């Protein structure tokens, strides 16, 4: 069976004559095609007002080195190692559309060896990946959130990403969002290779949001009713000065939800000014009225 | 006794001819079985509407080292020494449901190990953990919030979680949670070891939220009063007016400390959503009493 | 064709003599000029109340090395390689006006070096850079945003910025800000290099503010209806007492928004306080009148 | 006079045979005893919601090395040496009851030693250190919070904390809080060794807070005056409904500053509740009055 | 002309026998006197609630040092070269008032050298510096906050501050802040040297604070209306009531932006709690009457 000194010596006879800045191919005409594997495991959250979306994902990027390769009938049978991942060359894959808050760095871990040159490296990172939400339907809205991966600084000659696998690891249940993460892109070769996985998210239609619209409708059904109200009730200047300055109270705290930066504003915005205008024009007639 | 040559000429003969990164077993074909021990120190916070929970533990990993035992009778009765936790193979044991926000890294400190090969490795860390909040039956909520622990990249094949002791230290009382946390629970092994710690949470009745309910349930009595009035006692309009005014300020504001990602919404939203209900049905005959 | 060996031996040959703090030029009364290339990618935000905006760039530094040199046809025809940030002499061009949030060090990395001496190297800077914000015109409002770029602590009889290319990369479109940032300038040599792009920033004219301005104008309708309301119409007190709440209202919470460090401050403040004054003077006429 | 040249040998001479990791005795069944020093700076916060306290301390540890002793005879006198914290063995000191936020590390800076073996450390520690904050007597409230040293590893046998000194450096006066920490306090040898210092904390009586106070006092005569109205006064219903409104503003407005996490909610609380109960029993008596 | 070779020859020469660690003088009964200059570049914002004032400074140390001089004619006439920073003694100058926020570390960048053995070493510090803010004359408000420099650990016989000079660059204009940093003040010698530079810090009077003010001024006449109306107007109790709800607002809106920690209120804080209690005892009049 194998032993220490048996990997001990297959260490020490693969990084012999290593460069870890030397990109691992014998020839150096040939390129190096990266797979990427993005496995969403949790969306914490979708933050509106600053356009990001907060998510945690598992990166696998795998590579073949043609300087790492041994038969494994000379070292006792020994058909995989793990090597520090600071010693071995590994392609810059970045994430150039998210801000990486993870709390580790790109340089510290470990990544698994095979005896024909095929390496596995796997890191968790947590990124806040910028969207451009469009709260038009809300709250019926529908989001589409684009996560990006490009090499850092290697031309299209020099290293590639080959294709990129995304999925949703089903790891916990959101509630929140009905998340649609699935699919498989070949990369984009326009002189530095990247590519990026579409994340479809749709709000679900949970009651509570329904509990919040309740008041909404039945200030729809008092604002019909005190502009329908009779010019001689003797309340309606009053009813309509309330109910005014409930609707702007309503209005300016929607504000506070709803995002700014969107290609419409959303439709209930567009019906609650609307709403508010009519207040406004039934307490105007009611002064006019009062006057007469 | 033992003395300090002693301790130097220990550590030169241990780490002759070993290597960091090469598992630590004479035949490779063994795994290396891991112990963990979690003991929660002090439940800082439990975010509602981030669905967080911050808390400070105290996480012990033992193992065995096969490599790195000797006879104390050889060097004057030495039974322990203390290593840098970075020129040792250490397990890649990783807090993956969770934002490790501590302020020291998992390459600086020091282990402990025993002339038997046993090595006990204590560490500080502060988690930001996910859970999944149900807010249904709120103020009298419980929660449970699982705190995982995975090998990182090693299969079952190679290392392993054997079993994981969770305990509460008791180091300071809450007073505003109930902590259970307490068990024993073997690894999982499919593909990758992982295990998890159960917390159970249920919130406790402190006098102030009995008073912050005060105001409310007096509400729910001049609200019943208001819809009972008589038709033309004349103050109907405007006392039910002002009490939809501040049932709507409690709709709102209740909002912003409850959370928006739960199973079922709270019983206390529907409740004030039919409370608000009954209020606006009650102005809408008012107004019309006042038109008859 | 070039091989792994090819490589080997230039690298080996190039940092034989090299000293990475010594300025890469073989007569030192000579300056290196340095072309800096920065391109916009994303403007995240531009926050008024912390005269801060925040965007993602990336940034080119290209300059020549004189002790980096080989002829391609003595290796195989070896024509570029990829070196360690930190093992080569690198310029120290610091963002002298911005807070460097980046998740990256400027010491790791990569750069493309070339048979005739000339290095490329690019990376991802994320940058908080200071403005003062002219809020005088909003929301029609225009600011100039200098990002600037300074050598650190070398002279410019040693160290020079020869010039700035600055572009947009068009990678997004924002929806908030009509950006326009395109130009060349050359460095400025007044003791240590530096330049400045210019980022010349409108808001953009989206309905959603219109939809916000709506009940401002109906306001001003009502606030002349009831400053232009007959002695003894009944109701002039309560009427203009609320319309004086509400402008009260309006004039506290525009300015949570709006700037506090600007030239002058905003129109729509100064038209404010004169509604709300005029408000007031009606208020007090009604009290005058109903005394009399 | 001693000279560089004598300061060279004497520390060649030192760090000879000398390991970083091994516990500084000759004998190695001997204990270090560790004596420190905090020495509070200036106390930024009291954080009551998140039950943390911010402030800068001074810490200072002292303890004996007899690796590193000298004759200064041979060495022209030389006294004492300053050498880099990194290349000595240091006692693993804690403060495992804060979340350090400093900005420099455990491991960079120097420290002094002596030629008697004592060594010097000194450090500045901003800490956030957690506090069970009791705001029953609000705003005339009292706290004691407990600052922890504990060694992190070694156990009772091998690292002690002798001693522990906690003074106040008067550098600035606070204004805000009477802070009480002196005193003088032996290890505690359990297991492992750890000890506290007692911060004592006593709200100032500014009369800023008796300003605040005056319009909750003056409030209390306005719902007596209301409660204690005759029946028939023709205004008791509008008067109390809006007391009761004002009431109810101030009773969500306290909770917002003051905490959650308490042994007994603040007699404020309840009393401001009593308040609200009396208003409310007002407006029900004169809606009864009014029906009859 | 000096060459490549030259200045490798001179820097190896230099480097030969010197130690990182040791006081940099032949003499070690001397001392090094070490001359700082602070060069506030913009002042951000200054935080009132965090009693914080944050600002950018360009801290330059100059000091001698005895181990690094050569003669020019001997080197080709080399006059000057730039070392790494972590490569030399460095005096361990410690900003020990303020939160050091800078993207940069103490020991990365470099320093110029010259033939002499003068060093320079200039660097960039982003500082959260805390300031006893006295809001007693607010908005016609000033303060005093001082910048303190502090030698970490040796004492006045190794290393001191020989002189601070303190300026401003003048590179931005505020326009909310009239700043006045200027002079020139010897360290201060007991046990360790220190200093410190005294910023003076006006608000600037821009016609947007006027604006603010207009409200309360105009509520000013309306209270004393109020409070000087007929005693059987017939709308006193309303009216005041109103007017009192609307103090009540504003005393509480303006706490929010006001600081707690101040030798005495604002004149502000104390002539609205006087307005207020005015209102409130115009109201308790109006209900006597309405009683007689
Ligand atoms: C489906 C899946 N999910 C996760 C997750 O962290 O959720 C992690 C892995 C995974 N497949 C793997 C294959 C090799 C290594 C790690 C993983
Ligand atoms: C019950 C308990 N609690 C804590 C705590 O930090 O609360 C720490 C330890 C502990 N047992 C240990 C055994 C070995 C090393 C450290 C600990
Ligand atoms: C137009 C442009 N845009 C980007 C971007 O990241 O948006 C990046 C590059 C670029 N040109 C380059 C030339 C060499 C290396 C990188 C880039
Ligand atoms: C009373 C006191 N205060 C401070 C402070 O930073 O406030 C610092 C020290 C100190 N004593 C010392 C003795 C040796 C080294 C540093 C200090
Ligand atoms: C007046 C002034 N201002 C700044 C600034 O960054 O604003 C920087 C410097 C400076 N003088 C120097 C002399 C040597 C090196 C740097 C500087
Ligand atoms: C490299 O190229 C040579 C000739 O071009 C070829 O014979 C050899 O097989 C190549 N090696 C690899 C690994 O492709
Ligand atoms: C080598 O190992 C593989 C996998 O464990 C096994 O299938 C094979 O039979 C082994 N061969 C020898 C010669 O041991
Ligand atoms: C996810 O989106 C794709 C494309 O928008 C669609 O084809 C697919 O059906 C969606 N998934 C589900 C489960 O509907
Ligand atoms: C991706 O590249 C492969 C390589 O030939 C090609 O067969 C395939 O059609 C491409 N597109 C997709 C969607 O796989
Ligand atoms: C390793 O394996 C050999 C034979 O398989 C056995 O004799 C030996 O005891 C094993 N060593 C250990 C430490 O289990
Ligand atoms: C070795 O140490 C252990 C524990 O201190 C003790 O029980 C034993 O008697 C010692 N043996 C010798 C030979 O000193
Ligand atoms: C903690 O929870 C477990 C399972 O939910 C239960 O068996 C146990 O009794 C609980 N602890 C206490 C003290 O009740
Ligand atoms: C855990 O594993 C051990 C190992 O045999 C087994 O005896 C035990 O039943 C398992 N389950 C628990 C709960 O310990
Ligand atoms: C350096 O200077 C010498 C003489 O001044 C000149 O002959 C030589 O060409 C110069 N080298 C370079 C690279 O400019
Ligand atoms: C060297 O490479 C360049 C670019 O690939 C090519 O144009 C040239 O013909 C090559 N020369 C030789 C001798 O291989
Ligand atoms: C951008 O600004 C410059 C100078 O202000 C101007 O010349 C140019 O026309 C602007 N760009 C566009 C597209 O108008
Ligand atoms: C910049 O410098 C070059 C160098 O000669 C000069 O020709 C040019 O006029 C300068 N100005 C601009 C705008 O390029
Ligand atoms: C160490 O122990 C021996 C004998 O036990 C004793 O003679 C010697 O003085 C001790 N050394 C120290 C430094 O205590
Ligand atoms: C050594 O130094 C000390 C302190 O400076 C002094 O008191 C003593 O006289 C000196 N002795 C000699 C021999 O220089
Ligand atoms: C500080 O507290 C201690 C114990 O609580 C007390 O003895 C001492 O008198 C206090 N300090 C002052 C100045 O009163
Ligand atoms: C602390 O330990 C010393 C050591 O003997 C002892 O004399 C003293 O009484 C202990 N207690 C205090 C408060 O110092
Ligand atoms: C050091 O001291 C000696 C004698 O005290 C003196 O001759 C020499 O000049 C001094 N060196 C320096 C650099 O001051
Ligand atoms: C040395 O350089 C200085 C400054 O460049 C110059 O003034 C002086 O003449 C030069 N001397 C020689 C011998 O080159
Ligand atoms: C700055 O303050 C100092 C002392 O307070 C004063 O002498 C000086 O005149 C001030 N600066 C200006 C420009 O007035
Ligand atoms: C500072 O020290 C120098 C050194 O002699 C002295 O001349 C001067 O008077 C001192 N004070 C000031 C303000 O410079």
């Amino acid at each position: 069976t194998p032993t220490y000194g048996d990997e001990r010596l297959l260490r020490e006879k693969l990084l012999t004559n290593y460069s870890k800045s030397i990109r691992p191919v014998i020839n150096l005409t040939k390129v190096v095609d990266v797979t990427a594997l993005l496995y969403l495991q949790t969306l914490y959250d979708l933050d509106f007002v600053n356009n990001f979306i907060m998510a945690r994902y598992y990166l696998g990027l795998i590579w073949i080195d043609e300087k790492l390769t041994w038969n494994p009938l000379d070292y006792n049978n020994i058909t995989s190692i793990y090597l520090p991942k600071d010693k071995i060359w590994t392609p810059p894959i970045k994430m150039c559309n998210s801000m990486d808050k993870s709390e580790e760095n790109d340089g510290v871990g470990e990544l698994m060896l095979t005896y024909t040159g095929w390496i596995n490296m796997w890191s968790f990172r947590l990124l806040h990946t910028y969207c451009q939400i469009n709260a038009y339907t809300y709250p019926f809205d529908e989001h589409t959130c684009e996560i990006y991966l490009c090499v850092a600084l290697h031309t299209i000659n020099h290293t590639r990403i080959k294709e990129l696998i995304y999925e949703d690891s089903k790891f916990t249940q959101n509630y929140k969002w009905d998340i649609n993460v699935s699919g498989k892109v070949n990369g984009t070769d326009e002189l530095f290779s990247y590519a990026f996985a579409p994340m479809y998210l749709r709000r679900k239609l949970t009651v509570g949001i329904i509990a919040m619209l309740i008041p909404t409708v039945m200030m729809t059904i008092l604002t019909i009713f005190v502009f329908l109200l009779p010019p001689e009730s003797g309340e309606k200047v009053s009813l309509a000065t309330t109910i005014f300055l409930s609707n702007v109270l309503y209005l300016v705290q929607i504000d506070k939800t709803t995002p700014t930066n969107t290609k419409y504003p959303s439709l209930l915005m567009l019906y609650l000014m609307l709403l508010s205008m009519l207040s406004g024009i039934a307490t105007l007639g009611s002064v006019v009225i009062s006057k007469l």
